[PDB]
Formats: C-alpha cells, sequence, structure tokens
C-alpha cells in the first residue's frame, strides 16, 4: 500500500477529468509534473495546451 494518493476532493476530479479528455487512463504523478511545469511559466507544448485545457473546462460548465 503506501504511496496512496492524497489529492483533494477537487483534484480528484480534475485528474479523473483530464483522463477523460485523454480517454486513457494516466497516472496522477505525471498531472502534478505536468501542472508543476505548466504552473511554473514551462512553454513546452503540453504546458500552454495544459492551460489552455483548464481554459476550456472553464467554458464547459455543468
Amino acid at each position: 500500500g503506501a504511496m496512496a494518493i492524497a489529492l483533494r476532493d477537487d483534484e480528484y476530479d480534475e485528474w479523473q477529468d483530464i483522463i477523460r479528455d485523454w480517454r486513457k487512463e494516466m497516472t496522477v504523478q505525471q498531472f502534478l509534473d505536468l501542472k508543476e511545469r505548466a504552473l511554473s511559466g514551462a512553454s513546452d507544448p503540453d504546458s500552454q495546451r495544459y492551460n489552455a485545457w483548464l481554459e476550456l473546462r472553464a467554458k464547459r460548465l455543468s
């Protein structure tokens, strides 16, 4: 066991939701790495795209 996920309720939804977007199961660690770099001001294509994904999400209401 151990190394259990400690993501918040909102974060859990975000990770599962990102998976839904890629329709493929991804790890939480990877998600943290992606946001970490993006939020850290990364220029990588995945970073700007990630920020956009948040923007698209903002557009997508219940």
